């Protein structure tokens, strides 16, 4: 889950 604030965090 929290697809979008890992993506985010990765960068």
């Amino acid at each position: 889950k929290h697809k979008i604030l890992h993506r985010l965090l990765q960068d």
